[PDB]
């Protein structure tokens, strides 16, 4: 019997700053395990099916949510990608390949798979190249985005149970009841956006002049996005439609990094903490290291998984001679180290 | 008895409001199709024809909608297919014959009782070749599928393996004839508007001689529809052959702001009455005055999406609520104001 703030405390530990993105999630999972409890045999009939649809900047952390919710959720969970997809049976794959990958999950249950819940990255790649309907066929965007209608509505595709051992036959799986969550860093949307929440004016004399659009604010101007704007960036209204629900993540900040580093489980910080725990040796990390680390992140333009290439470059001189050193029981990492003027201290023990 | 066209409609007015033309249409040929079956054919006139019906219909506006409250009240096979995954030839992606074993997973296997079954092919649309496009290369899913439906619709002889082959022992197929079946294949067309206009504007007018179409008060898309014809389609990519196999077409009327209030209280499976079971078993009852749904309407039409854009409104207020809605104790009613949907207020709890 979870509960919305149960699942989102779990949710907390491992996100920071998504709070308007983690409500969404939590109000899903709590409807689909209530859906899904209900026996159907009620006044209410065919209860609806909210999607999510989960937009944010690049590196903000949209893959991690799904990752995190499979350990939580009970029910099985798939994460596939739309880059492989073709539409039309062509070389490089079919949309069912969506559903038997959920089954390698679920052990082929298929009871228990019709319940379960799809993730799909790079949602973002098979939009149109904002034009209008096109000339020829694109087997790559607007032909892939047709073949999923039917699928997030619901209907049954043919799937080879384990491939097929040597039976000739394919396993019916219904697809009414299965929640999808599309959700992939779109490029240029606040161009899009800005266009469409600028009101517009004249540059004649008797036409008037709005002054708007000060900053590009562009945690805040994602927020105000509407179905008619993806229109033009390339998606078809019919894959939207099928999308209801919609997700604005805001781009984590300087500060936003220096949370992520000490409270989530699995920062980085708390990584090598155990990586020189087994060698009998301790880690700190200073406030004044980090808050450095945050600046030269942000000059790199990568978000939180450009991190890496900084601490690694720091600690690099001192894990040459790590394993060889002995009679060493600590280590600190100070500001100077990040710039490389000096070297991390070293406590002999 | 039989069944009647008022009686089937009023059937489908539960489920579906604001369709009086399409029900008309569909009523009639479910009407004929059970009447040319209950007749044994062996009569003075004989080798009746089938009509077969093409839906034209913006997104959301309740075509798919239809096909499934028709296989609830009607009695012979129906399945749901699709012309997306079709190839033509044989293909790695599917084949045509498909469709006929999924309609005997529904009748179990009756040959004699699957001719008479009804098929619906969603996203019939998106098979066309639109224009002028390079021919080095043939169209697999495009004016190729088109000419092997041809064949199919008319009535042909398919073989279809029984339960997909037990093993190569048996190696067989069965022949299964279908010019009795019926096939409604109709999908939301995307830019038919524009070719129709061509037809029906010849308004550019630069010149002084020719006049001015007075543009942004005459884009009526859905009136619009209403005097399509087949030399319109065409010119969209479909083949004529193809368009003479399904002679009737059924525009829809897709959607008045009216309309809209009416599919969230009258329905059973309105929206309304879902999130009302979905808190009734949670102890709680939520009321939705009108003065908030004429709100409602008004922004879902601003998305152009449809009916199944209705959601995003709902949800994106409601959000919040259901989120802190479990931890709270000892309510037992909720009410949702109009400021609610504009979020300027909160929806007011009730405490028992
Ligand atoms: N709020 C956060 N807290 C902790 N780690 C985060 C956070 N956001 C991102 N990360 C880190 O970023 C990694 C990848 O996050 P992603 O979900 O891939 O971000 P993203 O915007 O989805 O990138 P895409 O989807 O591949 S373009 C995770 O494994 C984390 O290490
Ligand atoms: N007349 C109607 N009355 C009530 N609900 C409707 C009506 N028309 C559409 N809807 C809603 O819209 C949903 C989907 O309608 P559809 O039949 O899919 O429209 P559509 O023309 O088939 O859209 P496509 O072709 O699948 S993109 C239904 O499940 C209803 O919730």
């Amino acid at each position: 019997l979870p509960t919305p703030h149960e699942i989102r405390n779990h949710l907390d530990d491992y996100v920071i700053g998504q709070e308007q993105a983690k409500k969404v999630l939590a109000v899903a999972v709590y409807n689909h395990y209530k859906r899904l409890r209900n026996g159907d045999t009620s006044n209410g009939v065919e209860l609806g099916k909210s999607n999510i649809l989960l937009i944010g900047p690049t590196g903000s952390g949209k893959t991690l949510l799904a990752e995190t919710l499979a350990r939580l959720l009970d029910v099985p969970f798939t994460m596939a990608d739309a880059t492989t997809l073709t539409e039309a049976g062509y070389v490089g794959e079919d949309v069912e390949n969506i559903i038997q990958k959920l089954l390698q999950k679920s052990d082929y249950d298929v009871q228990k798979a019709q319940r379960g819940i799809v993730y799909i990255d790079q949602i973002d790649k098979i939009s149109r190249k904002s034009d209008n309907p096109s000339i020829t066929r694109d087997v790559s965007g607007e032909g892939v985005q047709q073949a999923l209608l039917k699928l997030i509505e619901g209907t049954v595709a043919a799937v080879p149970p384990q491939g097929g051992r040597k039976q000739q036959e394919f396993l019916q799986v219904d697809t009414s009841k299965i929640l999808f969550i599309c959700g992939g860093a779109f490029a240029g949307l606040d161009k899009v956006i800005s266009h469409r929440v600028e009101t517009g004016s004249g540059i004649g004399f008797g036409a008037t002049v709005k002054a708007k659009s000060d900053k590009a604010s562009e945690g805040e101007l994602l927020a105000q996005v509407e179905p008619e704007d993806l229109i033009k960036f390339g998606l078809i209204p019919e894959f939207i439609g099928r999308l209801p629900v919609v997700a604005t993540l805001n781009e984590l900040s300087e500060e936003a990094l220096i949370q992520i580093l000490k409270e989530p489980k699995n920062a980085l910080t708390k990584q090598y903490q155990a990586l020189f725990n087994l060698e009998g040796v301790d880690l700190e990390f200073r406030d004044e290291a980090l808050d450095a680390i945050a600046k030269k992140a942000m000059a790199r333009k990568t978000g939180a998984r450009g991190l890496r290439s900084i601490v690694e470059a720091a600690l690099l001189d001192t894990m040459y001679d790590l394993p060889s050193m002995e009679d060493v029981e600590k280590v600190v990492i100070d500001e100077s180290v990040i710039d490389g003027q000096s070297e991390p201290l070293l406590i002999y023990g």
